[PDB]
């Protein structure tokens, strides 16, 4: 005989703002207000403004503000049409409120409104509706996702030396991560990573070397080699007092389009050699002969799917083999990629496809067919720790989302503490057995 | 004839967990819990665990943990003796509460349950408060500090170059900052800043000289003297298209006690040309000559009184003096220093006293004094914006929150921009006239 406040669910103001990300460019805020009192309030991180196989963020190009990078069309998208398509809706629809986005956009790559706003707005949407429902938001994700009470903590891989494009370095591997599988919990994980991440400054600054950090918080030093890179890991894993190979498996992103060039895979710190596919692909093998390296990402190029049909076939067993690059968080990429013996992994890059329940949807393809999905971060990150209820409330089972330095990382750790504070074994944090190729 | 629930302030419970600073460090998060379900939630940046002048951190020594690092005891005693003795009091009277815990914890250094556990419980308090005052901690803040509704945004200063122990080079000044004096609000200095940061990248990409990070998100590349840092921060300000003078100065930290041998300054990247205290005050002055620093933070050794005396009436009408390690917060040290006519600022760092209440009164101290309190970060932050309200709440005037990188800096920057927002021209941002030392 008398309604609460959680069942006024109907959204009466949405706010955009523009804030700045953790390399200092902007990016899109979102409120989403409902009738009964609530607010949920969530911002994108950066993504892409070209391509052609992903959504794409919108950037005003004004010469002007931020090098070309401001992002007030996007938020004037969040604060007229949008949020007026929106006055009215109810919140704990997350499926509608994506549809009527996505649908007054009216692209097929989310151009008109940018990614940026739509994600911003699709997941400050749910936190709303989370709080209107009086649950905490992995909660409600799980419940989004049809897997209602089922949860995990996620393994991580923390980024911890990069090279390629990605560092002033003889390393062409573009990142080199740990993941504490021997941990029984998230937060035994998360200290291990620290602790390792703390004993490998200490290798480098023996070495005469700099423990500046990159975007993600890992080490770029002036390493000699890929086998340098893999040698001083494996020195600060030991000094840490850890076993690689059972408390610590390697994971790597080759990044392999930037040394791809006339149909051969070219690295500068291996001689300059060039390789075909195949010889890339024994390459690859022979790294994780010597190392404990179990999973690989982007290890040929996007167009290479030959060359990702013979990877898959040789190492794909043993090798957990994620598609960033491959499949952009494209579904239609992913289905076929399926169809084709194509990896067996994909990193989840939730505002590379632009809304909540197509996440989902990705997470789920991925899962159904066997393939483990990744939630990831991306290079400018912000406060918000969002992707950290992601992997919970779908269960993911992995994570990607730094170093153990840089609070754009760091906050979603310190969610992940927080999460399993409250869940306990009702979250199980189930160490290697997550990673594609393992028992 | 009806008690709404903002009436029901007392405090049901506290929780206290360990997390993740943006070095990778443990720190104190704590959640009070209020009687009409208010919860403010607050985490205590990194602080020292030694030292003889300030409040101090408690970390556990156990090695097997990172590093010796944890706070499980922090944490502790935040879960058990604070709690019980908060329970059922008024999180609105925010004084009594902190009072409670100084008496309790029973130290003049806040060392039997640490600062760490203090400070986060206080500020957490501060928060829940707010929500049950039915405002925004910038509005509460001011309420407890006397001076409600009277608020300014605060003039920043940035973090761009780092030297002296915080980097591999031949810098000697520990750090160099530009502040955006010439913007009108807080968010066009950000921007400003965001540009020139960006701008300064391209720099030193040019001169072949790294842009990875330090711990405060600025560059810390390998510069030949103090001369070519001020040479690069100038190029940078041109080409983003500012004018150093007008829309853009600068502020250093010398941190000079960590060249102070035998009564004398000793920089490395001056030829290793030996200082008495008033040579090193003439050599400061030449530098404010040929570029407009208008802001030394501990020019000289914080033992250095009779310098700091004569820095101050040679420089101090002109310039801000900043005492940093010279007050570490303490208002004891702080009295005597303007009794004596040492220095004419003074850095607020909240977690070096302890507590709002405490930090609420050095504030009032300094001006009082007619000194200028800038408000400050440390070097482990976290996602916690917290000093961002204070600034606003208090009026400092001014922020020392890093470069414009890091969300454990950028974190900051965002909440300025959330409450300039709402705040509009009832929060002027003043500009230069906030600078001790200008007209
Ligand atoms: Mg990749
Ligand atoms: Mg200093």
């Amino acid at each position: 005989q008398q309604m609460g406040r959680g069942s006024m669910s109907k959204i009466v103001k949405i706010i955009g703002r523009e804030i700045i990300d953790s390399r200092g460019n902007p990016t899109v805020e979102a409120e989403v207000h409902l009738e009964g009192g609530f607010v949920g309030m969530a911002a994108a991180p950066s993504g892409a403004s070209t391509g052609s196989r992903e959504a794409l963020e919108l950037r005003d190009g004004d010469k002007s503000r931020f090098l070309g990078k401001g992002v007030t069309k996007a938020v004037a998208a969040v604060n007229g049409p949008i949020a007026q398509a929106l006055i009215g809706k109810d919140a704990k629809d997350q499926a509608g409120i994506d549809k009527i986005m996505i649908d007054l956009d009216g692209t097929e790559n989310k151009s008109k409104f940018g990614a940026n706003a739509i994600l911003a707005v699709s997941l400050a949407n749910a936190k709303a509706a989370a709080a209107a429902k009086g649950m905490p938001l992995y909660e409600h994700i799980a419940e989004l996702n049809g897997t209602p009470g089922k949860y995990s903590m996620p393994v991580p891989m923390m980024n911890i030396i990069n090279g390629g494009e990605h560092a002033d370095n003889n390393v062409d591997i573009q990142e080199f991560m740990i993941q504490p599988v021997g941990a029984k919990t998230v937060k035994e994980a998360i200290r291990m990573g620290s602790e390792v991440f703390h004993h490998l400054a200490k290798v480098l600054k023996a070495k005469g070397m700099n423990t500046a950090v990159g975007d993600e918080g890992g080490y770029a030093p002036n390493l000699g080699s890929n086998a340098e890179a893999l040698a001083v890991i494996a020195e600060a894993v030991k000094a840490a007092g850890y076993e690689l190979g059972k408390d610590i498996t390697l994971a790597m992103d080759c990044a392999a389009s930037e040394f791809y060039k006339d149909g051969k895979y070219v690295l500068a710190g291996e001689g300059n050699k060039a390789f075909t596919s195949e010889e890339f692909t024994h390459f690859l093998e022979e790294l994780t002969k010597q190392y404990p390296i179990v999973s690989i990402e982007d290890g040929l190029d996007e167009s290479d799917w030959d060359g990702f049909a013979y990877q898959t076939k040789v190492l794909g067993d043993k090798i957990q083999l994620v598609g960033d690059d491959l499949f952009v968080t494209n579904t239609k990429i992913l289905k076929e990629g399926i169809e084709k013996g194509i990896a067996n992994s994909i990193l989840i890059k939730f505002n590379q496809i632009g809304s909540l329940t197509e996440t989902l949807a990705a997470i789920k393809m991925a899962k159904d067919a066997g393939y483990t999905a990744v939630i990831s971060h991306r290079s400018g990150e912000t406060e918000d720790a969002t992707i950290a209820d992601l992997a919970v409330g779908t269960a993911a089972g992995q994570i990607k989302t730094g170093s153990m330095s840089r609070s754009d990382r760091v906050a979603k750790y310190n969610q992940l503490i927080r999460i399993e504070e409250a869940l306990g074994e009702k979250a199980p944090y189930n160490g290697r057995k997550e990673i594609k190729g393992q028992a």
